[PDB]
């Protein structure tokens, strides 16, 4: 299991990844943390 990694909380409503501009859907906010893609 996990241990403190690299989260903030939360991105703010769906852009927790830090760009303007990405390439397809993965970083969201979920659990108060942030979550890549998951099927």
């Amino acid at each position: 299991g996990e241990d403190i990694g690299h989260i903030k909380y939360c991105g703010i409503v769906d852009d927790c990844y830090k760009s303007k501009k990405p390439l397809f859907k993965i970083w969201k906010c979920v659990e108060n943390v942030c979550v890549l893609w998951y099927k």
